[PDB]
């Protein structure tokens, strides 16, 4: 059972009540209880950012207190403030009922919306419930005449502690991960602008690797570290796998063929020394020996992997016992085994679409799926030749999650919001640390 918590506070910091969120179904049981306010009716609404700190209001362009919590949460866009009864295509998603507040100035209330959820497209972990000073007319926009913000508290999920290492870019989205165990440094690459962060795990300090913007590197996705600390970087659009030193030099750049639309995508170092690399335009999976050596390993065009619209084969691993690769196909969600001495394909398993990033631990297996906000859990049979779905971890809220990192004994995933690049992302990008579960 998903469920969250906001712990309400004043504008001087005192906790006044709690929110709980408990999803049923494909809605939530919201409980709210809170003392010390003015009695009558209150607006109160789930805000877009999970901030109870000061921040510029649109309306009169000056910071207000809790103005950092934004607007209100809006996963349509419609920009249209409504009634709770209203369907998010046409009202912000973040439009709840009113508060009631006695004649003691305790507020109690106890709903279901199906407006919002714990989980995918219209989840509001990390975001914020903000209680007002005035009536909510249900009509006005932005807010109803709601007026200023008295209370806030974040959502946060309950029974589960994960750690965020925060960017500093307005478009940074960031997309592959990847660790140097010997350095403790966290990479991260910039699907817009090629450029790689490092991370100190520990620390969290940020610093940037190599900015982006040279041949083979205006676009960064799927990362690895290899055994030599040198980080491999595939290309996108570009259609390169590119290679820094430890130093952030880039050592090289490889091309794959100049055929049509390529994207490379990511890719994986298997156990017997070759990097395999994924394309989710071609159908071919390409191989990068020892000798930096690129090759066209498997044309896809004979096998069982049928190729359609949008992103095809994309997230990839090694079995550890060197018998196979396993690699998910987005669209139509299916996990594929590869024989590596043979080259055969077996379809393991379906229902994973949106699966993205692969994350191999022996048997078990995890996939960022990036439009469902989730990271899912696969149990894997031992010869890998199916599988079954454990779990389903939306984590405490993620903005399109897409690839994937051990850490120690954590894993770290993205938050890319690629689905807003060209867009109106959130601020700051983020990635986030959490125990395997
Ligand atoms: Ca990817
Ligand atoms: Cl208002
Ligand atoms: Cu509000
Ligand atoms: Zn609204």
């Amino acid at each position: 059972p998903l469920s969250a918590t906001a712990a309400l506070r004043d504008g001087a910091g005192q906790v006044v009540g709690s929110a709980r969120f408990v999803q049923q179904g494909a809605g939530v049981q919201v409980t709210v209880d809170v003392r010390g306010l003015t009695p009558g009716m209150h607006g109160m609404h789930v805000h877009e950012f999970g901030r109870c700190t000061p921040g510029v209001d649109p309306a009169v362009n000056k910071v207000v207190p809790f103005g950092a919590a934004g607007g209100h949460f809006d996963p349509s866009m419609s920009r249209n403030h409504d009634t709770p009864q209203t369907d998010n295509k046409h009202g912000h998603g973040g439009d709840t009922p009113m508060l009631s507040v006695g004649a003691d100035g305790v507020g109690k209330a106890s709903f279901t919306s199906t407006k919002i959820s714990l989980t995918g497209e219209n989840g509001i972990l990390n975001r914020s419930l903000v209680i007002h000073a005035n009536p909510d007319d249900y009509k006005t926009d932005p807010a109803g005449m709601s007026g200023a913000r008295e209370r806030c508290g974040v959502i946060v999920r309950d029974g589960l502690s994960v750690r965020d290492y925060a960017l500093p870019g307005p478009v940074d989205h960031p997309e592959g991960v990847a660790y140097d165990a010997k350095k403790g440094l966290i990479y991260t690459g910039s699907a817009q602008n090629g450029t790689i962060y490092a991370i100190n795990a520990q620390s969290g300090a940020v610093t940037k690797f190599q900015e982006g913007g040279a041949y083979g590197r205006q676009v960064a996705l799927g990362l690895k570290v290899d055994p030599q600390g040198r980080l491999w970087i595939a290309g996108g659009a570009q259609g390169t796998v590119s290679i820094l030193t430890p130093d952030g030099m880039t050592l090289a750049v490889l091309e794959t063929p100049k055929s049509p639309r390529p994207y490379i995508n990511d890719l994986v170092l298997a156990p017997d020394g070759n990097f395999y690399v994924t394309d989710s335009s071609r159908p071919v999976i390409f191989r990068v020996d020892k000798a930096l050596k690129l090759t066209a390993w498997l044309d896809l065009a004979g096998t069982p992997i049928k190729y359609g619209p949008g992103v095809n084969l994309n997230g990839i691993a090694a079995t550890p016992d060197g018998k196979y690769l396993l690699a998910v196909q987005l669209n139509t969600g299916e996990l594929w085994r590869i024989d590596l001495k043979t080259k055969a394909v077996k379809k393991v398993m379906d229902g994973l679409v949106n699966g993205d990033g692969l994350l191999l631990d022996g048997r078990t297996l995890y996939v960022a799926r990036n439009k469902d906000q989730v990271v899912a859990k696969v149990s894997l049979s031992a010869d890998y030749g199916s599988g079954q779905l454990v779990a389903q971890e939306p984590l405490n809220g993620l903005r399109f999650p897409a690839t994937l990192a051990k850490v120690g004994n954590d894993l770290v995933v993205t938050q890319a919001q690629l689905d807003r690049i060209g867009g109106t992302p959130e601020t700051p990008f983020k990635l986030t640390r959490f125990a395997k579960f």
